[PDB]
């Protein structure tokens, strides 16, 4: 039987997302940025974050090493931000980063809600090596849609 | 010189999403449903809705640009209870292709939930019926603009 323990409540996440959106907004205010959502896990964070940026942004989606869904827009001379729910090994991410740089963007930075212990400029929480679920993170397809994040002790 | 006027606040949307999720949760409690997000406009509604379903659901994504599928369903839908999630339905042309495409995969059932429905296949879950007006925000854009507003507004272009 799986055991879920509290970790980050909806409110903790909401406050952290607000904070990251403020840093981002203030750095990209005049840069007409493009936010890239890494499916499927980044989607909850992505919608919460982009909503808190108080000016129009362009959104795009990618999913994975090969790409199942690639970038469908011209990134040349655009300021790009990759949005991730979590970063651990960074293998998929390095592929995206390298792939996006070939399209000659004006710049590229990454925001991740969680970073397990290329530079990552915006970081929500640095976390130890633990099994987290919820808010986009799943365990064999389960718990992906929990509104909050929990520590999982697999059954 | 675009002019935006209030229409649906974050709170109105949150309340409507919660009521739709409650009906959906009861109807799909034991059906191990698959929720299909229609990108790009359905994404805000999709995350808000699926979050309020208090049991694990499977999520998947499709996107259309003649019809160009930039992203198709990446899972077996045979004998699965499927729900297509849309921010808005107007003409339903892309939607009709999706519906017909999904039915060839033999799902146990297929229903649609749309936050907005502008006044052929039935739409079982509907947030608000709206008159013919130009709305932006919460996934709806005007030439790529305003897509990420947290609320929905009426636009005078």
């Amino acid at each position: 039987s799986d055991i879920l323990h509290p970790r980050f409540s909806r409110e903790d996440i909401s406050q952290k997302v607000k904070s990251l959106a403020l840093q981002i907004s203030e750095d990209y205010k005049k840069l007409n940025p493009i936010f890239i959502c890494v499916l499927k896990g980044g989607v909850y964070f992505f919608t919460d974050l982009t909503r808190e940026i108080p000016f129009s942004v362009e959104i795009n989606f990618v999913q994975a090493i090969e790409l199942l869904k690639d970038i469908d827009i011209d990134l040349s001379d655009r300021h790009v931000i990759i949005v991730e729910d979590i970063l651990d090994t960074g293998f998929t991410l390095q592929y995206l980063v390298r792939h996006i740089f070939t399209r000659n963007p004006a710049s590229l930075e990454i925001v991740t809600l969680l970073l397990k212990e290329f530079p990552v400029k915006y970081i929500g929480w640095r976390i130890p090596d633990e099994f987290l679920v919820g808010y986009g993170l799943d365990f064999d397809g389960r718990y992906r849609n929990l509104p909050d994040i929990h520590v999982l002790e697999p059954g």
